[PDB]
């Protein structure tokens, strides 16, 4: 246990009382104490379950997102308004810095506070210990199912190597002086290593912060760190699977002859694969039991809900979106059945799996990439809407980059070459007219690339994009497998999609990484 001594090196004074790694037991009952009001208070739902609401602060705020540039971080960091900029990473001068810790220790002050240390990252070599600091108890059972708990073992021995302080009930009046986006923040300074949150009660903003320095810390020390879902079949083979919304990512990595290490993020060192988080953070929207039992059956007592609908009787409605669509759940990852356990760890991955929705359709269903391929396509990070509107988020997940995007291409790399590992390109697109590629036919491609089957397939290469198409595939229409035949024409449509690629990319041409990478992408 800690004692309120140790809290006074941060700044907080005058503590009155500290609930330091508090059990499911006790948040259970502090979260349902009559005397909270507004954001604090809790409701308990007829699954079980307590529910919160976060108001207005219903998803991430980028624009009030700041790091301080010193010694440390300014010839490392991807900063907003050097070289070529493109991100949130706004710097933030140390003086402003110890205004905004000083607002949230002075907050914190003469408070009863929650202390959670926990761990982000698996595997006991490589991972960082976290302590969070809140005055509020279901911030504390957030970052409890978020985070891997240590045993009581591991509690003796703890020294944290980062700090998240959460102030959201302050905010900082002299904002506009400061030259601040808005009255709330969340910042970063890897100096002093801990994280401000202030006015923002999104829960979110704890998981994804930490995210953000975890992509700092790792690829520096030659560790991947990636934004997907990971899972193992039988043998003990494990893949990873990468995909933006709508791309069908999380669908297509749930099979019962699959155990789930875990569903985002991810990292890879020496060992293997293992997963950052010790529980799932679940969007609920027109959630069903039919549709999706597994997270269905995961809202229980211990989960949190987070700006879901709940009537007095019949208390949740999944369905209404009023408020927000972004409504969520988090939940210890045990409360999944089909998980690697004891531990969220397994061997190296040998199939890396970039799952994109072409509405353009000039992409083939299926293409086996080069080393070069996978580190263009990793960087373009290409999804199209509504056929078409184009997104390209670098490594898919441009919010959460903290080195220059090539960082992560090359660690990634670097890790499947020792792995021997093979990335593989699956649209999951429809250009919104005629027979679309139906989900029978996607899980087919998935387990022929799972099981080795087009590992040493002979294949023919599509024009322009230079992709590697197999000739055949068991248990799917070889009509299909050529993108052109879907339809001059088809040409017409892969100069418009390559022009756009190759436009997006010139964003990184400016390193040697990025430049010599253009000549693995469209030709046109």
């Amino acid at each position: 246990g800690l004692t309120p001594q140790e809290l006074e090196a941060y700044g907080i004074s005058d503590v009155h009382d500290i609930v330091y790694n508090p059990s499911y037991d006790l948040l259970y009952q502090e979260e349902l104490d009559p005397s909270l009001t507004g954001y604090e208070r809790g409701v308990l739902t007829n699954l079980g379950a307590v529910a919160v609401d976060t108001g207005i602060f219903t998803g991430r705020s980028p624009k009030d997102k700041y790091i301080v540039r010193d010694d440390t971080t300014r010839d490392t960091f991807w900063w907003a308004d050097k070289g070529k900029g493109k991100n949130d990473n706004k710097p933030l001068s140390p003086e402003t810095w110890q205004h905004l810790k000083g607002l949230v220790t002075r907050q914190l002050s003469g408070k009863r506070l929650f202390v959670v240390d926990a761990f982000c990252g698996a595997n006991p070599d490589t991972r960082l210990s976290v302590r969070f600091i809140t005055e509020v108890a279901w911030q504390a059972h957030f970052v409890k199912n978020m985070f891997i708990r240590p045993s009581d073992e591991e509690l003796a021995g703890f020294k944290p190597d980062f700090i998240v302080m959460n102030g959201a009930k302050c905010t900082n009046p002299q904002w506009k002086e400061q030259g601040l986006n808005s009255e709330n923040f969340v910042a970063f300074n890897l100096t002093e290593r801990m994280q401000l949150i202030g006015g923002t009660w999104y829960g979110g903003e704890m998981k994804k912060g930490m995210f953000s320095m975890m992509n700092y810390l790792l690829p520096l020390k030659g560790i991947a760190s990636m934004h997907c879902s990971a899972n193992v079949g039988e043998a003990g083979d494990v893949a990873v699977f990468f995909g933006l919304s709508g791309s069908g990512k999380t669908t297509l990595s749930t099979d019962p002859a699959r155990r789930l290490i875990g569903d985002d993020e991810h990292g890879w060192d020496d060992d293997g694969v293992f997963n950052f988080e010790g529980g799932s953070y679940a969007k609920t929207i027109k959630l069903s039991k039919e549709a999706e039992p597994e997270i269905y059956a995961a809202i229980r007592r211990d989960a949190l809900l987070e700006n879901v609908t709940v009537r007095a009787g019949g208390t949740i409605d999944f369905d209404d979106g009023s408020k927000t669509e972004n409504t969520r759940v988090s939940y210890p990852i045990y409360h999944i059945d089909n998980i690697v356990k004891p531990v969220s760890k397994a061997g190296h991955a040998t199939k890396v799996i970039f799952l994109t929705a072409d509405a353009f359709g000039v992409l083939p269903p299926v293409s086996r990439l080069t080393a070069d391929q996978t580190q263009y396509h990793f960087l373009s990070g290409f999804t199209a809407a509504a056929a078409p509107t184009p997104t390209f988020s670098a490594c898919f997940g441009a919010a959460f980059l903290s080195l220059h995007p090539t960082q992560y291409a090359e660690v990634l790399v670097k890790r499947m070459q020792a792995a021997g590992a093979q990335a593989y390109l699956v649209n999951t697109g429809w250009n919104g007219t005629g027979k679309r590629i139906s989900a029978a036919d996607t899980r087919a491609i998935i387990d022929a690339i799972l099981n080795g089957s087009l590992d040493n397939a002979e294949t023919f290469t599509l024009p322009m994009f230079n992709l590697a198409i197999p000739t055949e595939l068991p248990g799917v229409d070889t009509g299909i497998l050529d993108p052109r035949n879907t339809y001059a024409g088809w040409q017409e449509k892969a100069e418009t999609l390559a022009k756009l690629f190759i436009d997006n990319f010139d964003k990184y041409t400016d390193t040697p990484a990025g430049a010599a990478l253009v000549a693995a992408g469209p030709a046109l």
